[PDB]
């Protein structure tokens, strides 16, 4: 599992190389181009890689062992490495929106000295590297065009997501009216899902020439199901989980997140209950996000996302065994397991 | 000429239309969706249109007459459009960087009460919208990639020219050393003339099924050499232009700019200037700016202006000369009355 992230974090080096040829092949941007180094290197390592070696892992499993030479190889180290760079757009992106301090243990990119509001341009130029990757390693296969239109739509729906969640949750301003669950679920398939889970295996798809309308509909049916548990796991946990097991030391509710916790809440509170939520969420004091969770766990919070927990489970199985075919279960099943562990 | 422009102006209505279909047919992502009309009417409206009337103009110069059926020249607005959301896309998100009040007279975006920093998500939108209007439009054309791939690599060259400008001109810091001529064409030549110049015409020639490597680097040797002009002229009259006739009332000085002024006036000053420069160049007070835009005119810079003006449009009337077969030269002559007027 975690033999195959040493081997991806190694080919990010020739990434960067390719990336940054032009510090010689034109002079004149050779500073830009080091400043793109710089940009590469502080915001795409110190993840966990899981997006961009999902589409490694797909990769091997859906195609052919003998049309599995080192280009072939190659080019899926390379199209994960469009996946994790697509993640350090939106997380640079969305760190500054959201003011945040640190990010993977490390000061944010923007909180650097000397960086600030430029690295809304050093986002923009992470986007752009997707597609000078897809086009230096891609642009003679037959599914260029269309794991262009992949990243390009996965770009448009992280994005309209992220709207979403703006004009849903934002900071120093509770209305809790704002927080039901048809909500939470539209801001999860868009912020969330779709590029974190359909996004690689479907590149993976494509790249095995499986280009097909139905088959991507029935994988992306599987994927966004799964990719809506990851997220309410990631929001019980962030509460809930131990810190030295996760790394969180959560702040949502301070922070007035559209949280699955908070939406289970205001759905099962009485009258006297939405008024602690009122007068409690969304602000700084700990004795007061103290009270947030003495709420959640009254209503026996945990012990409802232990049993969601089994229903999605089994749910999941299910729609894998229904809708999996021709793809090998595998390809879910991986997921499942890292998800449901 | 200006025609034509109210024309492009009316067929926004439809583009918004087409592009926030969605209020309705996916429920759940509705208030996004309003979202994205009310940044696309503020951020691509009130400009002169200029990037994007140009594809339109250069298209019905390069089409052979009864190939422009109503279909054409619906793909040839959009595309028009898809120009002016990337200019609207660059705009927002330099705003933001540079911490400027107003554009095109009104407030800028970010500056809105209740926008401020979701405008980076405001911009990575109309980006987004640029190749959803691609795809809605122009899917079944042989050159879908092909413009595809221009306006990503457009979007890489301004964003890389964006890195070097802040680079180079950082605000709150003097630094003349910087401010070379070299540097300053670099800047020009990536951040600017790529996509105001090359972009609108290379699209309009993909549109008449002009794919030819050779054919477009001949376009682009016109007009990148245009664009550099461009921009010396916007330096130019950002001082010593008569505001009624360019609306600006200009800050270069004051932003610390690598203006094509202050690269001339390094190259002619005295140490003794080269202090003026030094102690006054990028500083709020009108005194302060007095004194650069006096060094300015002891050193004759209008004079070298007017004659750097007339050198320049022989030089690109020999340009288009030698390059524009075999185009018709009124293509790339629509361009140099305009901006030699
Ligand atoms: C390590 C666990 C305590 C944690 C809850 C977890 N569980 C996962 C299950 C699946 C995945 C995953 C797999 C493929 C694609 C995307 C995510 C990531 C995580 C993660 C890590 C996630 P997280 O940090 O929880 O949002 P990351 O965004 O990959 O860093
Ligand atoms: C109106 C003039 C006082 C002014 C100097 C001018 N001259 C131009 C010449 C050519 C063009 C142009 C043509 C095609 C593509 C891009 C620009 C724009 C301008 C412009 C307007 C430019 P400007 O505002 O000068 O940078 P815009 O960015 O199109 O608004």
């Amino acid at each position: 599992y975690a033999q195959e992230k040493q081997d991806f974090v190694q080919h990010f080096s020739q990434i960067v190389r390719v990336l940054t040829e032009d510090e010689m092949g034109h002079p004149e941007i050779g500073d830009a181009i080091a400043r793109l180094k710089e940009v590469l290197e502080y915001n795409a390592i110190g993840g966990k890689y899981n997006r961009g070696l999902t589409v490694v892992v797909a990769f091997r499993e859906l195609v052919e062992p003998r049309k599995q030479d080192a280009d072939s190889l190659q080019r899926a180290w390379t199209v994960g490495w469009c996946v994790e760079l697509l993640q350090a757009f939106f997380l640079v992106a969305d760190d500054i929106m959201d003011s945040s301090l640190t990010r993977r243990g490390q000061i944010c990119w923007y909180q650097k000295p000397g960086v600030g509001l430029d690295a809304i341009n050093d986002a923009n130029l992470l986007e752009a590297c997707i597609y000078r990757l897809l086009k230096l390693y891609c642009r003679e296969q037959p599914y260029y065009l269309n794991l262009i239109e992949l990243f390009l739509q996965s770009s448009y729906q992280t994005e309209i997501g992220q709207t979403l969640d703006l004009l849903t949750a934002p900071q120093g301003n509770v209305d809790l009216v704002r927080f039901t669950e048809k909500r939470y679920k539209s801001i999860v398939k868009y912020k969330t899902a779709f590029y974190s889970f359909y996004l690689p295996i479907a590149a993976a798809m494509y790249m095995a020439g499986i280009d097909g309308e139905k088959e991507h509909a029935n994988a992306k049916k599987i994927l966004l199901e799964m990719g809506e548990f990851f997220q309410i796991q990631d929001d019980y946990l962030d509460l809930f989980g131990d810190p030295s097991v996760t790394g969180k030391i959560g702040t949502d509710i301070q922070d007035n997140k559209c949280s699955w916790l908070v939406v289970q809440c205001l759905q099962r509170a009485t009258p006297e209950q939405y008024q602690i939520l009122k007068e409690n969420y969304g602000q700084k004091e700990a004795e007061k996000v103290a009270r947030v969770k003495a709420l959640y766990e009254e209503l026996d919070l945990p012990a409802v996302f232990l049993q969601y927990e089994e229903d999605s489970y089994s749910h999941i199985m299910a729609l894998i065994e229904q809708y999996a075919a021709p793809l090998p279960p595998a390809v879910f099943l991986g997921l499942a397991r890292k998800i449901y562990k």
